[PDB]
């Protein structure tokens, strides 16, 4: 119980690390925010991203495993489940839809790179255990059974999701360096290269925070009557 | 058992696909291989890199997992799991060192990137759980009770390092398409461009077979007496 306080603990800090070193890196290192820029409105993308997608949803996962709701409602620890994934849901189309909208304004190409392919797969697939999770296990009528042999598939590709979010993302970060890099390039070590790459470790070392709180099966939510 | 053998069937499939579009990717699109090329020593990398450390150590990683072994001997299953994960090792070893060999003759830098980063802390963590694995769980004079607190990390570190390999041979895609596709660009959806982008979603979907495979629990080696 205590060495699970210290994994949140961890995870949390690490969470955090992430969404500070993406604030600072898209206002120090790059131009800043935005909503027209036009990289003003992109580098919303990674800071929506790793906030959503990434941190929230990372939370959301284990949401469940927390003691202080064990004896909680089922019903209520379902709200906050499906209510987190949904605020990470929503922050990535809006990720989304600013590329989308920096591309179409300065005439670049969509879709041609692999972040890409993997990247929409993995929201079409989150908006689709959203749905799913929200039509069977938040909703009422769906037969027991039903939820039955859902369930092992849901958890499953909530798991399945995430890596592959974590696995987006640093395709993502490699993207932008080797593009944005140039002169200093990357190859030379420039501090953003650093800083960005440490962002990537952070990252993944919460990736692996994560995954290890949601497969201890001594802190699953001690099932229902 | 039979769907079980379907996945099986199919994760063996992806695989094998995951290494042809690595060498038709090298052989047609690219130079081809070689001992000294320069890049055709190189893009030994990306071929190895799959080979081993993505298909044989997916491989190795559910290779406990096959009935017909079963009522086959457990040190034998060992045997057989160490030795195709040292096979991996061997395979990734000479890869990153077909890098540092291009690199260094060609005046490039070192372990300036993410992709390098987190690949070489995810070969560095390959050598540890195989040596710790070895010195535990093949090695004989190990107490039980250190097998036992071993075991769930060592599970764990396998699953979170397979994973890691899946990113970082994603990044790495993204890299040598990004560098080599200049002109026609990557942005104008080139044949190998599109080519790549397939092989890494095979690489991608392969890691997800393994995955819902080895997290069976109807699947996993009935206990010993
Ligand atoms: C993209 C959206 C979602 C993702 C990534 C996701 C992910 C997960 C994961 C990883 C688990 C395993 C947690 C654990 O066992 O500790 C889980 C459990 C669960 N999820 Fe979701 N989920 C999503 C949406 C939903 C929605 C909308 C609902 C609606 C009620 C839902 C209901 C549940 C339930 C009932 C459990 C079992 C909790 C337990 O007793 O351990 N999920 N989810
Ligand atoms: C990890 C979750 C992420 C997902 C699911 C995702 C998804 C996507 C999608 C669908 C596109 C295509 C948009 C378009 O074609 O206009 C895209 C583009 C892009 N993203 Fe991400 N992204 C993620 C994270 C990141 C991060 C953290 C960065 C950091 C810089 C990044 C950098 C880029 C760049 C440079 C592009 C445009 C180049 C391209 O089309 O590949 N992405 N992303
Ligand atoms: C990089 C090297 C290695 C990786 C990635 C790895 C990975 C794994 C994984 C993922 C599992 C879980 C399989 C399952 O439960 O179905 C496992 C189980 C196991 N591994 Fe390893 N392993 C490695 C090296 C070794 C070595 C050298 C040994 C030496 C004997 C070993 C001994 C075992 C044992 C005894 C099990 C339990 C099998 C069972 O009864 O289910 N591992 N390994
Ligand atoms: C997935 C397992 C992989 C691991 C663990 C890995 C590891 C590494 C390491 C340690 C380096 C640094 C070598 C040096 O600095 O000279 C490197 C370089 C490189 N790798 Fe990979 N690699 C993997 C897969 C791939 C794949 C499939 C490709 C496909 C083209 C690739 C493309 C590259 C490129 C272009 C470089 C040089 C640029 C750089 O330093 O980032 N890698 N890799
Ligand atoms: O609706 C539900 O389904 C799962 C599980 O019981 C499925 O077997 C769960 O925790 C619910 O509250
Ligand atoms: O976000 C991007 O960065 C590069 C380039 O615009 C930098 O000048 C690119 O092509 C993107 O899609
Ligand atoms: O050496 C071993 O350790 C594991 C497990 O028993 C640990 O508890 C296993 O399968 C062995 O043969
Ligand atoms: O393997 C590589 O491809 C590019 C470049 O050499 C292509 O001309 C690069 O810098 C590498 O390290
Ligand atoms: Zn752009
Ligand atoms: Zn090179």
């Amino acid at each position: 119980y205590w060495r699970f306080l210290a994994l949140l603990g961890s995870a949390l800090l690490v969470g955090f690390l992430s969404v500070i070193f993406a604030l600072v890196w898209v206002l120090h290192y790059r131009e800043g925010l935005g909503w027209d820029g036009s990289a003003l409105e992109f580098n919303w993308h990674p800071v929506l991203m790793v906030t959503g997608f990434v941190f929230i949803q990372g939370i959301a996962i284990i949401v469940y495993r927390l003691p202080w709701t064990w004896k909680c409602s089922k019903l209520l620890m379902k709200s906050i489940h499906a209510g987190l994934n949904a605020v990470a849901a929503i922050l990535a189309i809006i990720s989304v839809v600013a590329v989308f909208e920096n591309h179409n304004v300065n005439n670049i190409a969509n879709m041609y790179s692999l972040h890409s392919w993997v990247g929409l797969i993995a929201v079409i697939c989150y908006l689709l255990q959203l749905l799913s999770g929200f039509s069977v296990f938040l909703l009422p009528w769906a037969p027991l059974s039903l939820r039955a042999f859902l369930m092992p598939i849901h958890v499953y590709s909530g798991i399945v999701i995430f890596g592959t979010v974590i696995a987006t993302a640093l395709m993502g970060l490699t993207e932008k360096l080797i593009f944005s890099l140039r002169d200093p390039a990357y190859s030379t070590f420039p501090p953003e290269g650093v800083f960005v790459n440490t962002l990537g470790l952070l990252i993944l070392v919460f990736g692996a925070l994560i995954f290890w709180i949601v497969t201890r099966p001594q802190w699953k939510r001690p099932k229902e009557p």
